């Protein structure tokens, strides 16, 4: 199973200077659950911009420099190793990667994050005629999570 997983605002806005433009436990949460015991798979600048691997999944990057080594992350240097990868893989980010593999994945775990962010990483555009909604659950708001938000499975039709 090859899935996005991926949280983009109202306009697909990803990150702005390195970090995520907006705070939402709920989120981190859902990605937790989702990819705990399977795969993450992320472009160099991606992983750079969270610093550590991820605990209790593998944590794949994605890289040219055959110099790249980190604990606790495999190094894989062409997209046709995605797809040795045994398991459920998450492509994680960031654009550049999303926009190499959203025409190949089988379906997409969408957080959309119901705001207008300052970005300059975007999630590339995509329509609702090819993705049937196999779900789509809005999050709850509350003390810390502030920002409405919905989370979508979409599969490829
Ligand atoms: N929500 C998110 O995902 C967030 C992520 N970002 C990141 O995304 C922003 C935009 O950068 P990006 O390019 O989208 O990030 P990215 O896609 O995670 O990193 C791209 C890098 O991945 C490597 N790569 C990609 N395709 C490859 C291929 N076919 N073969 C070998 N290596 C390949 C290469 O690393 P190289 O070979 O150069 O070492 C390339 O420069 C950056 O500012 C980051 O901060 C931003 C903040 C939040
Ligand atoms: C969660 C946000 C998120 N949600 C969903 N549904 N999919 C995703 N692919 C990401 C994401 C993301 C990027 C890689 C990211 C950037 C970052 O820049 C600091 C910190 C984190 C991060 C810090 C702590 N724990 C997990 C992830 C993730």
């Amino acid at each position: 199973t090859l899935s996005i997983l991926v949280a983009h605002d109202l306009q697909r806005v990803i990150g702005f200077e390195n970090q995520l433009p907006w705070h939402l436990p709920n989120d981190l949460k859902h990605v937790k659950k989702l990819s705990t015991g399977h795969t993450l798979v992320m472009g160099r600048k991606t992983f750079e911009s969270i610093g550590k691997p991820l605990p209790n999944r593998r944590n794949v990057v994605l890289t040219s420099d055959t110099s790249f080594n980190v604990e606790g992350v495999d190094v894989i240097h062409s997209i046709e190793d995605i797809y040795q990868l045994p398991g459920h893989v998450f492509i994680f980010g960031g654009q550049t990667l999303f926009e190499e593999m959203i025409d190949k994945v089988d379906d997409m775990y969408i957080t959309v994050i119901e705001g207008k962010f300052r970005g300059d990483t975007f999630f590339p555009p995509y329509t609702f005629e090819d993705w049937e909604v196999a779900s789509s659950v809005e999050g709850k708001l509350d003390e810390k999570n502030t920002i409405p938000h919905t989370f979508l499975h979409l599969i490829r039709k």
